[PDB]
C-alpha cells in the first residue's frame, strides 16, 4: 500500500502531461514531455523511485507495460510493474476527476508562467499543499509508519 | 531544521550537475542542465517545493541568490532565500565530499545508461537508498514528525 503508485497520461496544449500518483494519499509528481514513449515513461519512473520508495506501478497503457526501456527500468529500480486496468474501480474514475482537477489548477495558474512545464509544476505544489492533511502530508505519514515495520 | 535545503552545483562531462540537499537527512533530489542560470535553478527549486515542505534555502552562489527568477520563484513558494555561506562550517566540506561520491556512484553507473542524467537519477536512487537508516527514511521520519507539532 504505502508503495503503490499510478501512472496517467493527458493531454494539454499540444503536449502531454504524465503524472505518477500515490495512490493511498493523493499525491502527485508530474512532467511535460512531448509524447508518450517508453523511453520518457522508463526515465520518469527512474527519477520517481530515486525519490519516494516505489513498490508498485500500475502502468498506463498496454505499450508502456510492454516497453523494453520501461521494463528495463523497473528492473533497475526493484519496481513491480503491473497493469492500470481497474481491478479496483475506486481508481479510473477518481484518475479522470484528478486529470479534470488537475487541468483545473493549470488553468488558475497558468497567465503566471510562460512556459506549459512551468504551470504544471505550480499545479502539482498547488494540489500536493491542499489540506482536505494534506496529500504531501499523507504520503509522509503513510511512509513513516511502513518503515517502523 | 526539517525544512531546510541546501543548493550545490557541481560538473561533469561538460555539463552542470544542479543538486539541493535536505541538511538534515543527507537526502539528495538532481538534476543536469547545460548551465547554471537563474531560470534553471528557479525551475528546480519551483519542482522541490512542490514534492517536498522546502521552508528555507541555502543558495548555491551569489548570482542565484540576485536572480529575479530564483527570487520569484522562491516568492511563489513560500521559500525563504538565504546564502549558503557557510556560516555552519560543517556543511562545506561535506558539501565538496558529497559531491566527490555523488561523482563517484555517477561512475559506478555510467555505463549502464546512454545519457549523462539517467546516470545522474541511478546515482540519486543508490544515495537515497544507501542504509548507514537511509537517507530516504530520515528525511521522510524527520518532516513526519514535524507534522505532529
Ligand atoms: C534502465 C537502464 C538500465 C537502461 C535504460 C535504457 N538504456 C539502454 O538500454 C542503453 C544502455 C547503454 C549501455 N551502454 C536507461 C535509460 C532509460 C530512459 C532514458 C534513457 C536511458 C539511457 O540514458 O540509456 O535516456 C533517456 O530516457
Ligand atoms: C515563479 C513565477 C511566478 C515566474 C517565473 C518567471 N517567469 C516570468 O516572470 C514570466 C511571467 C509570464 C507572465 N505572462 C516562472 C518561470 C520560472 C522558471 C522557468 C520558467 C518560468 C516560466 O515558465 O515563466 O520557464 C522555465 O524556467
Ligand atoms: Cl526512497
Ligand atoms: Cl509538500
Amino acid at each position: 500500500s504505502p508503495g503503490i503508485w499510478q501512472l496517467d497520461c493527458t493531454h494539454l496544449e499540444g503536449k502531454v502531461i504524465l503524472v505518477a500518483v500515490h495512490v493511498a494519499s493523493g499525491y502527485i509528481e508530474a512532467e511535460v514531455i512531448p509524447a508518450e514513449t517508453g523511453q520518457e515513461t522508463a526515465y520518469f519512473l527512474l527519477k520517481l523511485a530515486g525519490r519516494w520508495p516505489v513498490k508498485t506501478v500500475h502502468t498506463d497503457n498496454g505499450s508502456n507495460f510492454t516497453s523494453t526501456t520501461v521494463k528495463a527500468a523497473c528492473w533497475w529500480a526493484g519496481i513491480k510493474q503491473e497493469d492500470g486496468i481497474p481491478y479496483n474501480p475506486q481508481s479510473q474514475g477518481v484518475i479522470e476527476s484528478m486529470n479534470k482537477e488537475l487541468k483545473k489548477i493549470i488553468g488558475q495558474v497558468r497567465d503566471q508562467a510562460e512556459h506549459l512545464k512551468t504551470a504544471v509544476q505550480m499545479a502539482v505544489f498547488i494540489h500536493n499543499h491542499k489540506r482536505k492533511y494534506s496529500a504531501g502530508e499523507r504520503i509522509v505519514d503513510i511512509i513513516a509508519t511502513d518503515i517502523q515495520t
